[PDB]
């Protein structure tokens, strides 16, 4: 009858699972996970709350709900904004974790992966297709977790200060399911002992800011950052922008105008009507920027991350960083004058000095300007192709490659053992346009394994290159050393050693951008404040 | 009896010259016009006046005597430093002007070349041998007039306001031997209406101020900038600190016995000797290389607005002007305070020694301006390598004072209704005692211009001597025709295509943009940098 692999007790009651198949074999998956009480009504805003004992079985065999957040709808039908869109109903009652284990369960301690998604902190979700953890557990023989986190207002709405809406409740989804896992992963196989925490954009940022906050770092071993940082200019809000914020959002959805009260308003409203005025609060116009991301507000993060960095004993930590090869591309489409992925985006000097107020907002114009100096060729000071390749510059610069690069010197100078790649391969099936390049996110697919899907169009190759990303990132999770052959060296702030990774051997070079990332890492902040 | 070509009649009188045997044949001189009243007692600090008419004949035959300047001392003996030192005795009776002219005379108007020298308008003198007209003049039939003019105090130092010292007379100088030329050229055959000056570092400068002073724009045709522009760093000074300049060096020296009355004070200056004002000369500056003690200042007469208001206000529709530089700009400066530099080593420094010779080749700037420059001359792969660090020091000394000021002037003319040439002077001579390292010093395409390697007493080898055959052939097509040219051409300088041409042995090569990256960040953004 039953199954006995795919039955599990855990702290809170049983659970049954589901068999579910790869082209190498069985695998056990439990998806749709309680992890906390579902944060609704008078639980909006506030932190999470451990999900309370159950009697009989918990059905685990699907995905949960996704978190409420907005909807992509640029271009609506296509493959490239679509595949991060919510693929499930969304709703509040979102907090559930997928625990993937090779089937029959392992019984020793297997090392554990545990995924924390991406999206501007106002979206994403663990249940999309590009994060099915079936692959890696199969291939590599580990035991992959991953969570729903709250994003958007509901994850970090913050009037600092109040106990009502306290803020970096979503980071705080994040750390309880990381204690979810110390406490039940080894009902799976897992090893509580071996936890490598692994995220991309925002969810590598949030990687970051749990590497900074000492009640998180006690509950991973490693951490794998693809292009994004705790350091990056959108990560983080100070505590009186976050409460003028939350302050604007309430006067959007008809809420006064006392803390509690205003809250209180809040809690009233529908969470769709959150959503719809979450992209009305920002102080300008632009790409980027989101509405409500994580607080420094002494608590969580004692200081900015910036900070912590610069300030931190990081020896005894292994982490993997890297970026994609063209980080600055796909967040152009968004709202820099001129971009399309419909038409070659040969854009003009005029668009160009407009896109740089758009990728680069929240600077003085003297800092707008030194821009514009240090990523204009003036032997070419108008060629449209060039004018394209240097805002996806300025912008995959600021946003993504340079914030990665001081968070890697810094780590490096300062103790941990740091491992960085740059993703070359653009896929054969990818569906945005050549002048892209290789875009960010799309090196999670391969990570996952999933050109192995026999389902999909991926070549031969593809599938070897994967298989290669597959080891490479289990390695690391294994040992703290992706290597196992040209050899991966370490990233160091004098040699700035990183390699390549496409479907060639691997090829060591030197230099995150080193030029264009002085001039972000050094000089501009010297700007800004005199 | 008497030459009747080496006698000469001008306003003032008659003159004598001598007939100056050349490689090439006869060439008369007439050496040590007077073209001003002696400078001397009460009219130190004084515009100059005209010279009075004399009777008899003014023997015009040898360099009179170098105005009154101190005197290089880095390295005694050393042939790259006393080159540009002076030949003459030192005399505040330094008024005077040399004429080169065919032999025999010519009979059509012949176009004329005035020769500004440089010196950062601290020293300098028209009678330096690398100057020497007489092989211009016979390779290319010309007239060549080079002038004397006072620099450091006795040219420079200013109490702007006051009538007793307005400051600018060593320009003024320069403007009355232009005056003159207008007068007296066609005595000698010269032509009026075809002059060209040309000048060399603060001579280029100098250059540059007369294009941008209308009084002066009346006097020539055409102009040479070569190593230097008058919107350098270097080139002027505003009122307010002139005058405290001034007043230091007063102080300095016992006047007032601390300003008060600018009569009083000046007339306690024009007691004090000569040598005594050069002696404390350098000790009024807050140090550095480069910035200079006494230089012309922003006024509102000589300059009614600082030269680069004046450079973008300006039409300059039928002006023709050619401008260059030579390879490494910066180097020969860092030899006289920048740490660790040296001729007689490699001059490899450490970070720290190119940290602090920044603060020293660019001085005067916030801490702000001085960490974008090592920004932006730091290899972020290699910020530690010495030898990357002494040429990226090199660069940053070169482009600051001298590349990118002229680039600069070269864009904003050409868009402003100017035809411009732009070169980049690359040959390193043969006989350059400088060391290596240094690759083609400030200051060293001028013995080529000048045909000096034509001298059969120097060892320059045979393709040099063409070398210098072809630049003069240049210099003089860019006098008589505004152009250069007479296959490979050399294509005009402008705002957009930016092109230049390379001189060494080789033939032409046009090339695009003077250093168009690093000047980006002098002309461009340090200028907003330094307005917050
Ligand atoms: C290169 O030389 C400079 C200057 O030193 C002079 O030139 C040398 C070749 C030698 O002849 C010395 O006797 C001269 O004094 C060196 O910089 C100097 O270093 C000394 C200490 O040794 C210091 O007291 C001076 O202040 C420095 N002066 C300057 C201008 O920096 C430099 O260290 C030498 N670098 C080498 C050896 O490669
Ligand atoms: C500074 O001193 C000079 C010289 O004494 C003054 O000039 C003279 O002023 C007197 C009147 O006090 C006149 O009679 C003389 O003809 C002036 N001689 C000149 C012009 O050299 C000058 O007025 C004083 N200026 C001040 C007081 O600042
Ligand atoms: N304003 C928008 O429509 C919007 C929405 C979502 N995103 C980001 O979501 C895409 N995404 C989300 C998570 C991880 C990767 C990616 C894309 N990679 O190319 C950008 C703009
Ligand atoms: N003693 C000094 O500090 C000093 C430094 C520089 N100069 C300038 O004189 C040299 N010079 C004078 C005129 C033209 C060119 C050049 C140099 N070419 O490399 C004089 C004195
Ligand atoms: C693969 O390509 C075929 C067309 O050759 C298309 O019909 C199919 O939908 C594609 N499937 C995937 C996984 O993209």
């Amino acid at each position: 009858r039953e199954d006995a692999e795919l039955l599990v007790t855990v702290r809170g009651g049983r659970l049954r699972g589901i068999r579910l198949k790869t082209p190498g074999g069985p695998v056990s998956a439990f998806l749709g996970i309680p992890f906390a009480e579902p944060p609704m009504g008078p639980r909006r805003f506030l932190p999470p709350e451990p999900k309370q004992p159950w009697s009989g079985v918990v059905d685990a065999t699907t995905f949960q709900s996704v978190c409420y957040q907005y909807v992509d709808t640029l271009y609506p039908g296509f493959e490239g904004t679509e595949m991060w869109n919510p693929n499930r109903e969304l709703s509040e009652d979102c907090l559930y974790l997928n625990v993937w284990t090779p089937y029959p369960r392992p019984t020793s301690p297997t090392p554990v992966l545990v995924w924390i998604y991406g999206g501007g902190f106002y979206s994403g979700a663990s249940s999309l297709d590009v994060y099915d953890g079936r692959f890696l557990v199969q291939a590599e023989r580990t035991v992959l977790v991953s969570m729903n986190y709250r994003v958007g207002a509901f994850g970090f709405l913050a009037l600092p200060g109040s106990r009502e809406a306290p803020g970096n409740v979503g980071l705080l989804d994040q750390r309880l399911a990381l204690q979810w896992v110390q406490e039940n992963v080894a009902a799976f196989g897992g090893d509580p002992t071996s936890v490598t925490l692994f995220g991309e954009s925002a969810g590598a940022a949030s990687v970051g800011m749990h590497l900074l906050s000492p009640p998180s770092r006690g509950l991973f071993h490693r951490a794998v950052l693809q292009s994004g940082a705790p350091n990056g200019p959108w990560a983080t809000v100070g505590m009186g922008e976050a409460r003028r914020r939350a302050t604007q959002l309430a006067h959007l959805v008809g809420c006064p105008p006392n803390d509690t009260e205003l809250v209180a308003c809040l809690r009233t409203r529908p969470a769709q009507v959150l959503v719809n005025h979450e992209w009305h609060v920002l102080p300008q116009e632009s790409v980027f920027r989101f509405s409500f991301v994580p607080v420094v507000d002494g608590d969580f993060l004692s200081d900015t991350p910036e900070a912590l960095i610069n300030a931190g004993d990081f020896h005894g930590l292994q982490v993997l960083v890297g970026v994609v090869k063209d980080e600055g591309s796909y967040f152009l489409v968004y709202g820099a004058p001129g971009f399309s992925k419909d038409n070659e985006s040969l854009i003009s000097r005029a668009e160009f000095l407009a896109g740089v107020r758009v990728g680069v907002p929240q600077v003085s114009d003297l800092a707008a300007e030194a821009v514009v100096l240090h990523y204009t060729d003036w032997l070419h000071p108008e060629d449209p192709a060039r004018l394209r390749e240097a805002l996806s510059d300025v912008v995959g610069d600021h946003n993504v490659v340079c914030p990665v690069a001081q968070l890697a010197g810094r780590l490096a100078a300062q103790g941990a053992r740091v491992y960085a790649y740059v993703f070359e391969h653009r896929a054969s099936t990818l569906s945005w346009p050549l002048w892209m390049g290789v875009p960010h996110g799309y090196e999670i697919e391969f990570i996952f394994g999933i050109p192995l899907d026999p389902s999909r169009n991926y070549t031969a190759e593809e599938k070897i290159f994967a298989q290669r990303l597959m080891r490479y990132w289990a390695n690391f999770a294994r040992t703290g050393d992706p290597n196992e052959a040209p050899q991966w060296p370490p990233y160091t702030a004098g040699a700035q050693q990183y390699v390549s990774l496409d479907l060639r051997p691997l090829e060591v070079r030197r230099g995150l951008r080193a030029q264009a990332c002085a001039f972000w890492n050094r000089f501009l902040p010297k700007l800004l404040s005199a």
